[PDB]
């Protein structure tokens, strides 16, 4: 009986749909170890509400279902229906009425059209998730698209050789949309898209700014949570995906029938031809399906007990360490494979250079506890391909015992939140132990030097997509997130900020000056610290989110980049360029090893020395006592720095003075003749400030950062 | 430091010739070492180093350095400094020279001497003491190789390869296979180059086998206890490195010649369309337990590489029965094994692996978990998930029997099949269901966990135990030659000498023997599942009753190619039987027979009959028997080829009469034509065709295959 | 609607080797099987004979035994297919054909109206009425 | 037929090593033959065949078969069955081993002997007779 249409058993590998040119057809592979039956659905361009044909996948090799359909080609719209037990109290949530998205889809055509029919359980019903809604979800769920993987990376072969070293890096965090939406410079149809981000105009901008790598915010195909839709909002950031292989359909300038995957590749190709690295922000910890009560789009319907971490004693409920409703079960073989298959895909196929993991800790969750030696991390560390790319983590989730700073494996850089906080509080006026500030400035050896890590492990940042922007960090004492419609309940409450004398926009020049000088104090500190600096895209443009420190649902002018620069904004943009240029020119701030705090190579000078107000080396007590002033000298000629050629690297000798004290101070310069080179001063520098000789004293206004270079001793 | 060096990269592990930088990069894992020293030797002097380089750069738990000017061929070794606290498992001894765990070639073997131990051999306090003798002049050196090598036309067999259903595994020993082959020049016998000689490839092709399973080829060491008693390690199940081809099977030296010889061998086999599966040992090491030598791992990072007893750590957990067990739960150890597999696949172009004591690889401390990190990474690896995986589905520890439990992509050696089939033809009466299940692929074992007949590697004989010839010539083992006072080897072989222990002249006994050999072969090549043949059986190989010739590197194991008419005639029987197997899809199925009518056809895909001629029933199915009779309906099989087409075959009637007595079976409906039998005498005219369900007399111990030609 | 009928019919053709043979049916039992690769029946249900074979007709009925075909693919494998019962009634009048042994399941027809329940499956060689100018393809699902 | 074979292609004529299929394709023209047999020999023994394969597939007036496992260097020959009616030009004699008309290499020459004639050399009725000696060696 059966199929009076042509089929082939097909292969279980690789997972997902694959155009097999030599056999004129597509191979469909899908994992589900609990499904009782599976149905493949094929649609046509014209009609995407109801299937034009239904094929029952009868071959199953192990826990993988598969079939080969003759005649299908790239562009084919498809979806799945998975049959199985419906016993919510046991975690078994199969519902063949609900159309599912291929977990291995390389392109998803469109987004979700919210409707009570995409839930699997009767929305209004009294017994909630325990009920079984029998409505067809087909016409409200986007379709999976069979893609054609071929794309001739012109050059690109080349930047695959020696790449942007870890020490010379400078990360730029941007949003594909906001980056170019308000750029009337480009044609009005590539703004806020992949193609736009890699336009000649934008690449020139990045090159001129001098950043080495760009870190795109989530690009995994995502869904706007219903609660945002039902309140006129949308998901701007994108930290809530349903597929880990498809580029977001909404950032595509060329459609969603595969245009998204093509646009993306060209974008990466363009960036690499300009010598720019590409790091993508990835969410592998949670899914857009949320907890129970959530929709049944992909995983829940395909194999719920396998993909998600279910509460052991109930399984009807979901363990949530992400704060988003559910947590991905990274301890299941196939789930582990999926994530690893995803990473390898984005690397070898989309030519990505690295990944920044959102709520990274949640990936090391094995049931209720946290193990940094879990199967996932072990396979990652040994993979031939993945062990060659950059890995960055949020070193925490939101669960108990989730703070994993420093604990992350060897390949991993971590976002140094401790740095962000301390440096934020220091310039605010707060007096922290000299040792605390100094440690941060020196790469945080107290955190990573213990576990054999290097300064590279530290991703130092003063601002990011989370919380305030740099402009807002010095313009608000507290958050203003009414615009999100949560009655200002969302977002961090402690921002360790200070509005310089006025909440929001001002005309009080005395307040604007404070502000401009602070922005520079943060930048000088960042680009003068050991470790890898990350800059929040937009800060050079003085981006403002009007005090909203959680603009995750704001797809508008609150987040769009504003390229209309006045003299103030324009002048700060130039300060950032020259500061970044300074960083890149001196190996003394891009070290691979920590300063030891002693004389090296028979030289009569310590590689690093910390001084106090009057001018004497910091001692035992003064080192652990609170301070608002930090002063150190880096001896560039006595550094234990070796380049890949075995040569010892040298640099100038710098004297850094960070005076966070609101009051002026008279610091007594150390021996030698020093020449001023960088400062947060907005006024013109006085002649007696350009060169300080014979350990004289120099007055320094409060909230001022200065970098001097020894020119004689 | 008054010589040129570079920090080098921590990856990849081992030594690597970096042509574009004119030097070698050295990388070595040890998270417990306090200091590391690289040793460079010269051809002329391999006792003492010509130079010592202290590896000062360490990235994470990996030490590394780049030495300008070194090239492929460079002899080298390591010295690892660290804490020596045996009671804690810390066994560092910089006096002992070590072998690079990632060496791709090892120059020579070990020269036994009390100085390669790390502890004072005679001393009263044994493994707790600290012997300070230099082990350098007795330990082979690691060799930096040149990975380059051009596979002509070989990139081709990389497309569609020998399917799982059409397979026939041939287990051979690189040495014995050609040592006694006066046909080849006298300098390539018992070597890689010899195994792939034109003469040998023609032999394999003529025999009709699809794949060859080479026994261990990982560089190994002859245990001191074999050396100290005039013996040697012939099989090779005891390595010290997982990346270097054995130096002794090389026809072109050991300064890299072994890696080159091996590659050409594989290249040659692939150009003849022959698959290559290598037998691998990843569970234990040649360093044995404590008291053992300190050659490689023990000295580099003992607490990381080996499974140490939790409460002591001075002692070693042993689930392999060889002294120690590799710690497959450690990240770097896991990496090493996976790095090894990928190497042998992408670099040496191997097609698959047969894991020795596979179960021991799933040991996480005292228990067995088939969902351990190692197996999970293996299953997801892009490369390794494409090759064949075969396992000994057990180890020697408690709860080590893991038949059927192995992950999805493995097949398993079906010992249950070997035993049952062995006992059936011996005379023993097993439940009809037991024999039938074995013949039908053992669905009772693998059909439960969604596995297919392919998961079953059926075999009646292997390197373990008797050979096929000896299985019917001895009632018990004769392993005196090993010098263990016949204490080693299996005691139960489920065999029978047909009437006389050893060689005989009693023709009546030789006939029994020749008919039995054929009974086993017919059963094997007519069973659902994948058949494995023990190399040499077609030649009627004999180990004179030694069922454990692991330390016999001589005529006891060498293949004897001098064939008389008897041996020669059995060789022809095996060829035609293998040919029969390969010609009928009915014995090479991807799915189990359901035992019912399919596709609206009026016939069951498989039917089991009894002596008088009626379908087996409830009780008769579970009652002991010495006679099995079934009919495979080749035209009603649920078999689909990769093109979606349903495959068909002839209808066969198989009759296996293990009963020592004659029997009169009543043939099922139809006209049957005889096609195969164990009979040595000439078949009588009334036996060639049986029509109208008449009865036919069948002498005891006889196997017959009939083909329906009318119904 | 006719465009869709052609698509599914072409799909049916392509899915069954029994209609895409490289060799002719011999009209006899093959490979020791108890069935003829092809058999032609008459109205009442008996194999066509000498005279009835050369006498004019407006009704054709044959059974293709997909499991007894002398069909070999380029790999030397013998190909198999379902067993079909084809009934072509060109007669303008209705006719009552008596189905051959087995349980048959309807799969294709020229009927435009909806097929009746007693037409979907015919068992135990019963008779089924067939309107004039009607083509039907049945598949044996039990015998 | 209890050994592996494939129908093979009628073109090209002669024997062809098909590397990608690990075997040789044998093709031979004869529009009058009733039956054809392929003979495979080994280096060591070239007097008698080590195996005999009956070419059963015939496309048009061309016989063909694909033998898995054979490689370049394989020694082979044919036996062609047919009507023996000299008075009509039909001279088939399966006792006589034949050379492939499309052979690209022939191993050696002929060893003269009354057995390579098809008719009894001394016989009174000459070319009308039917010598049954094997010409193979």
């Amino acid at each position: 009986r059966t199929r009076d249409r042509p089929l082939r058993p097909g292969d279980p590998y690789p997972l997902g749909s694959n155009w097999i040119e030599d056999d004129d057809g597509v191979n469909f592979s899908l994992f589900s170890e609990n499904a009782e039956k599976v149905e493949l659905l094929l649609y046509s361009l014209t009609n995407q509400k109801y299937p034009k044909e239904i094929i029952e996948v009868k071959n199953k090799t192990g826990d993988i279902w598969h079939v080969f359909v003759p005649g299908l080609r790239p562009g084919q719209l498809y979806a799945y229906r998975v049959y199985g037990p419906y016993k919510p109290e046991l975690g078994l949530r199969f519902n063949p009425n609900k159309v599912l998205i291929d977990p291995y889809a390389k392109a998803i055509n469109g987004s979700v059209i919210w409707n009570d029919a995409v839930f699997g359980y009767k929305i209004g019903d009294q017994n909630q998730d325990l009920t079984y809604d029998e409505r067809d979800s087909g016409e409200y769920v986007p379709k999976s698209v069979v893609i054609n993987p071929y794309f001739e990376w012109d050059d690109e072969d080349f930047i695959k050789g020696k790449k942007v070293p870890l020490k010379d890096t400078v990360i730029y965090e941007v949003h594909v949309k906001g980056f170019t939406k308000l750029r009337l410079d480009l044609p009005e149809n590539i703004r806020g898209t992949y193609e736009g981000l890699a336009s000649e105009q934008m690449i020139s901008y990045l090159k001129d700014l001098g950043i080495t790598t760009v870190e795109l915010m989530p690009v995994f195909h995502f869904i706007d949570q219903r609660f945002l839709t039902d309140k006129g909002l949308t998901n701007y950031w994108g930290y809530d995906p349903i597929n880990f292989f498809s580029p977001e359909c909404r950032y595509s300038s060329t459609g969603c029938l595969g245009g998204q995957v093509l646009s993306f590749k060209k974008m990466v190709n363009e960036l690499h031809n300009a010598g720019i690295e590409v790091i993508i922000d990835v969410v592998y910890n949670h899914t857009a399906e949320g907890n129970h009560l959530g929709p049944t789009l992909s995983f829940r319907g395909i194999d719920n007990t396998a993909y998600y971490m279910l509460q052991p004693d109930n399984k009807r409920y979901y363990l949530d360490f992400t704060g988003t409703g559910n947590t991905l079960n990274l301890s299941h073989p196939r789930v582990i494979q999926m994530v690893l298959d995803s990473l390898r895909y984005w690397v070898t196929e989309m030519h990505v250079d690295g990944f920044r993991f959102d709520l990274a800790a949640a990936l090391a969750r094995e049931l209720y506890s946290v193990n940094m030696l879990n199967t996932f991390f072990i396979a990652l560390q040994q993979d031939p391909i993945l062990s060659q790319v950059k890995l960055i983590a949020e070193p925490w989730d939101v669960g108990q015992g989730g703070y994993q700073v420093g604990n992350f494996p060897y390949q991993w850089a971590e976002w140094n939140g401790k740095y962000r906080d301390s440096i934020r509080r220091f310039w605010r006026g707060e007096a922290l132990p000299y040792s605390e500030i100094a440690n941060r400035l020196l790469g945080s050896p107290d955190i990573y030097l213990g576990n054999n890590k290097t300064p590279f492990a530290s991703i130092n940042y003063v601002t990011s997509h989370d919380g305030f922007t740099l402009e807002d960090l010095v313009s608000y004492n507290q958050k203003h997130n009414e615009a999100n419609g949560f009655n200002n309940q969302d977002g961090m409450n402690e921002n360790y900020s200070w509005n310089c004398g006025a909440e929001g926009p001002t005309n009080d020049q005395n307040v604007v000056i404070c502000r401009e000088k602070q922005k520079r104090n943060f930048m000088i500190t960042l680009l003068v610290s050991q470790g890898t600096p990350m800059i929040l895209g937009g800060d050079e443009l003085s981006r403002t989110q009007r005090g909203n420190n959680n603009a995750f649902c704001q797809d508008n002018e609150i987040t769009w980049f504003d390229w209309n620069l006045d003299e103030r904004k324009s002048k700060f943009l130039e300060f950032v360029k020259k500061m970044i240029q300074f960083y890149r020119a001196h190996p003394a701030f891009r070290r691979e090893r920590y300063f030891q705090g002693k004389k090296l190579f028979g030289m009569p000078l310590k590689d690093v020395t910390f001084y106090t107000l009057e001018g004497r080396e910091v001692d035992e007590k003064t080192w652990s006592s609170p301070t608002q002033l930090v002063i150190f000298v880096l001896e560039g000629s006595v550094m234990d720095e070796i380049n890949m050629y075995g040569e010892r690297i040298a640099d100038d000798s710098f004297l850094i003075i960070l005076n966070a004290n609101p009051n002026n101070v008279k610091v007594k310069f150390p021996k030698g003749k020093w020449e001023l080179v960088i400062s947060s001063y907005l006024r013109e520098i006085k002649p007696e400030e350009r060169i300080i000789e014979g350990e004289k004293e120099l007055e320094i206004e409060g909230r001022t950062a200065l970098v001097y270079r020894r020119i004689e001793l």
